[PDB]
């Protein structure tokens, strides 16, 4: 009666998913799937590492920790082997489309896909939904950071003269963001041009962007992140109801842990694909339903 | 395609439930049930007011706004007429017991009961559940106020020499509370005895309690309330994950609005009784599932 | 010894002025004056509604709840019938000019005009004045919101292709403001042009302005507002004295309630026109002077 | 048109009153009155120092900087010479009584007495009054410190075995206070007895009191102080209106500066005694009425 | 030119010291010393583990991660082998005494001992020292938590009927602390007696103590901690200078990392024993002195 | 055993250095050096004021309170008389260069120079250094104000049409700054040109700059200042370690007091020049080493 889980892809959240699975008494790690099976860091010395999930035998659910571009085709194929999928698919504009592509397949093979089950999308999605349950009229804002931005880091690293780069994301309220960019230059490159180029780039040209040159970019890195959500609005006909939610957290630690919670929940839903706002919150937790109700409600 | 709702009982949250229903385009108020039908305040001039729900014709769901002691027997009888119930039943220790008493009846008549659907229990219950989904190990604290305490107000009002009383509830962190009590005395009563009596009473004897004498107690009343919840804990094996949620809100405004959200949700569940941590969050909301996902997730 | 009050005009603050008058035991509502007497919303079913203040008999004071452009001529005419005026006239640059136009008339007919008696101008005006009484040298800043901006909403609504609009006002400190604008477009209009047009407009071209397109603009509305005032400065020869005042409030609720307080005060001043910084604070309050001093000083 | 001021008494606030007068271009220091004229500290090397106000010639107003017990008889006698009085008389329970004793005398000699014109009573008094003007129903709390407490310091210093003592006042919210007491003992005295004696004393027996023994008590002294006031309440019929005021200030710097502002104001009132909630706020300020209105309202 | 370090003792901070050493390019881990050499957890599979430091060959410095009672005799013996010691010796009252016992020995063998180099004592010690450098007169307070208390946990665990226990430490300001205690009872023990016993115990009888019974005590544990230090005081003759320092941190992560910084610094001091307030701050850092000055000063 | 100190230069910090020296029992003020000896304000009535340090006899150390441009040549010459120097030399980019110019001279004459010993550079420098000792990897930000900016004030005052000017420095986080500029114009100057000129100037053209015209610029001046430093980073391998330090302070009061602390420390170092991150923190303090350790560590 132990939930049998495979970690597919082993990026930044990969190592943390390993820890989150190991830490859950109700889960059993049946192995790690990845492209390069010979790259075996410290923590995978004693873990089965394959490039094909079928070699791991019986698997209830797969934590997809792959790049964003890979998640769709990868989920389709693992659902098709009669295994559940959980992913942290992070592109909001495409979530509706991903859900219905995976629903077709999930239903055919009588399995469950939980999608976009990180912290945003994920956790924060539920808190945003609760805010409209409490006060349907009014405005919600979601403020991110301070934290590293992999997307914007890549966009900076991809510009003329830039050896390495790091974009930080700074909240300025009402969903507005400042971008602090730290760069190493390539032997003999013009800072002022790199600066102007980064600010003019389409990934930065909408935002207050600041660029500083540095020696080692890696020594500035910290996987700490944060959100501050607010809702101001109306319960029935009563205005100026004020709600607020904040966390200062380790990014991959949380992303991975919520995926493990989603996986637990995936085992209890009727066949199909779900966003996390379509799952009963208590389904995410381990323990006796009645002890959990006594403790939480 | 309008959800047809009756308000049963018309206490403090009664008037606010009226506003919350009227404000929801997807609801139709089919009338108000109560013991004294001749008490008809401003807002019920034009509303059907009966002492018998059967006179209202077809009703999908009933918002129970009766005293705590009445909710169980009242829900049983309205479920038995083939109507759904939503209540803000506020006694945590008895929620598990109420759920299973109402489940029996709800299932027999093929209806839904959503129970303890205020803000605590209610909203806060979901946020407490999300906190364990994000970080299962660690401590959660729920800090209440500043706000009026009806229970402790009554306990003070019921002591020798006390004409009127008001207990405020002040948060001091880690679920610890200070109680500020304001009293009018009866012609010739000894303040020092009333003070000592209130502090010694079993409703106050565990808490830092302060007593001040005043002229009009009514002029101190404000239905404003608040919560500050915190969770410090572990995502997988990563410690010192910090989560926090705060609101400054109108108490009955919110309680009533969340009951209306629960009623909306009640129409979509399989027959039985539910706490709000057993309902998909999005079921609480009005609108097209796909627009809501696009907006929230 | 009951203060006899007429509400002249019935806009947004009109309904709230009705509530503030009704709530004050020391006031008697002698009726509501307005252009269209046949528009009779819920709360005026039982209230005298005339299109001429003379039909209400003896009236001590009039709460002018008309548009900004109407206040001057309207106050002149009601003072001229031997009635006191209170208004929330909200154009700071014109307050000195309005005071002396109303002083002439108020003195001739032996009556009192209290002007600009909202929260800003109004309440905040007194706190700004107290800050110089405590520390005459140094800087004061007044930070507004988050709150709706009717002026900027109208300026946005009045641009090509815009069906409806809503400007929010966001405080960024030191009196600097961000403007968040939400718009519905008219069937086939170009977002990018409307966006650029709004940002270029004279109401927005000085401020960090952001424009988002939305479905229902009404569902974003909340009459909640707020101020954070600061003063850093010198008491005698001692520097770095720090003062701060904040509120999160229902906008029209407060505006109307302070007008009722100003009306109470108007009954105690020598004939003429006054800003609220020229009235003894205690004159705004109901009750026995000696009980109020005992309670407050 | 220069206001001619004498400083009577030269305690702690004495030196600061000197600075506040000197700093005000609209004031002329006509001298300092005191018991011992031969005690002439640094700042009074160049200032007229008499033991009798009559030697200073024509004086518009006197800043009484004497001990609390002396203010009543001292104000009576200076009013009786046809001079205005300002004091920071700090005993709230006795303000109503002091006002009417000074009113009798002030009226007889056609002069003005402003009383209890420090920061509490004083400044804070006006902000407490404004809070009821904005929201008459609800609760106000006044939280003091962290700051030195001269009254409680003296009560500690007056106990067996105590060489020197210092009581700090710590705000714990809702007007509740913690008292931190630091003591030097006399050669061979029992700490545990002194501790228990201080906690049992009538000045401390109501409050959370902590006692630490220390070497130099003087090196812990700082004249910094602070207040955090809150009001939660009702504007008309709208609940959960939230108001807040905070300052971190030099205690005597502010007390003295507000007395100088009160003195300025005293010159503009009809004969009699006033609390500061009975004076128009703008009367406290220097400058042209129309520039001040333009700047503040 | 790599600093050769041995970890002596392997408690809670032991594993974290391993990570802090490994993470420092300027250090080389020459092995781990401990009482039970056969207990070899995950991370020590490939690390030399001895019960005698002499088996590790050449060692510049030893991180003592032993119990408090062991540190003195253990430091004496390792200094005596011509190796440097760093410890987080956490008993403030005994630091002066430990320094001079280790100074004698350190000087004899021409080595360095850095003592009490955690975060308190340690980091916080330097910030407390800086506060007197900036403002020698006035008060400093050090507020701990929320965090686990091993000392108080042990004192609770050692009482009749208590299977397991956990004491949390909650800051209430001005160095005052609340203790939240969570206990498992032994089959058939009386909660009310255990509660009373814990509150009466000498480790708790001075503090606001609260006791709750729970199922699993281990699932409440989180190694997160925090400090909030304040100083209010006088720079020269200028009062009300306000300073503040806060951190929310992983306890052992920080303790261990600061010991590694102290070890780096130990290599640069003249022979003897030191508290961390006796070491130049820059000596704690790796890198070129002139680059570090350019970056920090 | 008194430290004998001369104040050389008497600018803004000059007067405050006088107070800081006088306030330190362990110091003796042997006199003040300056260019204009006939300018003798209140506090220098009784102090020896020479234009030549040699007239003061024996001097252990000199507090250089001269302009930035003078400090180098002035320190060289006073070191050369066998006297120690302390300065608040405030140009970060040139600190490394100044240290080594003064080291040469300090060593030749067997004396000590402590340089850049204000609060930034100074105090803040030590806190920035401690942050890397606690968490070497991650980002530190230093946020200044709100406070006056002498440099930017001068740059504004030096533009066409500007009679007087004041630049305030406002922190917006992540080392980003807003500049609020207040100007008096010269009889017949165009505001819009002066505004544009100030914004375009090289001292402002990188920063969010706002310009307001005013009557008296002097009445806006307050020497209050502040810093908020943050560090987010890694202790060993543990991420999201959060550190924060804030102060609200009198600028020259603090600068001068830390120079007096540096002077005390200068008496204990081997001959040479030092930044404050190269001095043992406890060397800054007066008192018995063992009492200080007992009190702080
Ligand atoms: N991996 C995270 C990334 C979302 C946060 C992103 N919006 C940012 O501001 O960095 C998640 O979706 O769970
Ligand atoms: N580094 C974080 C945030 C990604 C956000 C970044 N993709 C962007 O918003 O540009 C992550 O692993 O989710
Ligand atoms: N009827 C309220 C009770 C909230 C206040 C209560 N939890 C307390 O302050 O002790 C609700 O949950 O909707
Ligand atoms: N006024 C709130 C809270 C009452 C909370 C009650 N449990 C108490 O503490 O007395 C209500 O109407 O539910
Ligand atoms: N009508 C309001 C105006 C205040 C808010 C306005 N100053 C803003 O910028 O939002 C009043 O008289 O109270
Ligand atoms: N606040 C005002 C309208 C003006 C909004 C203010 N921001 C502006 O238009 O300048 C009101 O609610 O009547
Ligand atoms: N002497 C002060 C008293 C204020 C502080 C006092 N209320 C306290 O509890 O500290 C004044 O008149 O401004
Ligand atoms: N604050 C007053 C003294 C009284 C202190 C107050 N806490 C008390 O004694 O009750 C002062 O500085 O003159
Ligand atoms: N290991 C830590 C413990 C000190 C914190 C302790 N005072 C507490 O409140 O838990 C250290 O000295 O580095
Ligand atoms: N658990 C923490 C704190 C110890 C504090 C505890 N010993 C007490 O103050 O009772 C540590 O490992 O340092
Ligand atoms: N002279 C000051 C400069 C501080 C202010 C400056 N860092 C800025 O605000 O830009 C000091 O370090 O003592
Ligand atoms: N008023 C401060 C700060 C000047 C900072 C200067 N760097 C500038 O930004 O202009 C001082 O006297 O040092």
């Amino acid at each position: 009666t132990k939930i049998k889980v495979a970690i597919v892809g082993y990026g930044n959240i990969g190592r943390f998913a390993l820890e989150a699975v190991q830490a859950a008494q109700d889960f059993e790690l049946v192995g790690v799937v990845r492209r390069d099976i010979n790259n075996v860091p410290e923590e995978l010395q004693n873990i089965t590492v394959t490039n094909d999930i079928k070699t791991l035998g019986d698997v209830d659910v797969a934590l997809l920790c792959s790049p964003t571009r890979a998640i769709k085709e990868l989920a389709k194929s693992i659902l098709s082997l009669g295994i559940n999928t959980v992913d942290s698919f992070d592109v909001h504009s495409e979530i509706v489309s991903l859900k219905t592509e995976l629903d077709d397949v999930a239903k055919k093979h009588d399995r469950v896909a939980v999608i976009s089950a990180g912290w945003d999308p994920g956790s924060d999605s539920i808190v945003r939904t609760l805010m409209l349950a409490m006060a349907p009229k009014g405005i919600t804002y979601t403020n991110f950071g301070p934290g590293m931005s992999m997307g914007h880091s890549v966009a900076a690293k991809a510009i003329e003269g830039v050896k390495d780069a790091l974009s930080m994301t700074i909240p300025l309220g009402t969903g507005v963001h400042r971008r602090m960019v730290y760069v190493e230059l390539e032997a003999g490159a013009n800072f002022n041009q790199v600066e102007q180029a980064i600010k003019a780039d389409s990934y930065f040209s909408s935002d207050e962007t600041h660029v500083k040159q540095v020696d080692s970019v890696d020594s500035l890195k910290d996987v700490g992140h944060g959100v501050h959500m607010t809702h101001k609005g109306v319960s029935g006909k009563t205005h100026n109801q004020l709600f607020e939610y904040s966390m200062r957290i380790n990014n991959p630690a949380l992303t991975s842990q919520f995926m493990v919670s989603a996986a637990r929940a995936s085992m209890k839903q009727r066949a199909g694909a779900y966003t996390v706002i379509e799952i009963p919150p208590v389904d995410f937790l381990a323990g006796d339903l009645n002890t959990l109700i006594a403790k939480l409600v």
